[PDB]
C-alpha cells in the first residue's frame, strides 16, 4: 500500500515531481506525495513516486533526486528511531540522510546527521 511521508521538520510531506525533482509540501491532497516503499532485503527500501514513476536517489554530492531507472544510489536503510519516527538513510552514501529544510526544499545529504528534526519522517496511508 502507498505512503505519504510526513517530514516532522515543518510538517511537509515528501514530493517526487514527474520531472525528477524533489521537494516538500505541506498539502496532503498533492497528487506527487504518494509513495511505494519496496523492501529489498531487511531494512532496506527504495521509495518510488506513484505518480512520477522515478525512485529517490541520493547522489555522490548529496543531491536529493528521482530517477526512472533503480541503481545502487536508490537505495536506503530504513530505520524506526527511539521517537517512533522514521530515518532514510542513504546505502551508498552511508554517512547522510533524505532531509526536508523547514523551508520545504530538501537538504543537502552532506548537511544532514542523526540529531537533526529534518532527517525525521512518519509513514502514513
Ligand atoms: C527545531 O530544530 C531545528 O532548528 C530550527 C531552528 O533553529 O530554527 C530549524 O533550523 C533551520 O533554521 C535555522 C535558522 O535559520 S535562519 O534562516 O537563520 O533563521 C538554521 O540555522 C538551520 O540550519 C535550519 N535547519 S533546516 O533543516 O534547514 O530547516 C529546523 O527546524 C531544525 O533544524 S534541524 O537541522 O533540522 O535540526
Amino acid at each position: 500500500d502507498p505512503k505519504r511521508l510526513y517530514c516532522k521538520n515543518g510538517g511537509f510531506f515528501l514530493r517526487i515531481h514527474p520531472d525528477g525533482r524533489v521537494d516538500g509540501v505541506r498539502e496532503k491532497s498533492d497528487p506527487h506525495i504518494k509513495l511505494q516503499l519496496q523492501a529489498e532485503e531487511r531494512g532496506v527500501v527504495s521509495i518510488k513516486g506513484v505518480s512520477a514513476n522515478r525512485y529517490l536517489a541520493m547522489k555522490e554530492d548529496g543531491r536529493l533526486l528521482a530517477s526512472k531507472s533503480v541503481t545502487d544510489e536508490c537505495f536506503f536503510f530504513e530505520r524506526l528511531e527511539s521517537n517512533n519516527y522514521n530515518t532514510y538513510r542513504s546505502r551508498k552514501y552511508t554517512s547522510w540522510y533524505v532531509a526536508l529544510k523547514r523551508t520545504g526544499q530538501y537538504k543537502l545529504g552532506s548537511k544532514t546527521g542523526p540529531g537533526q528534526k529534518a532527517i525525521l519522517f512518519l509513514p502514513m496511508s
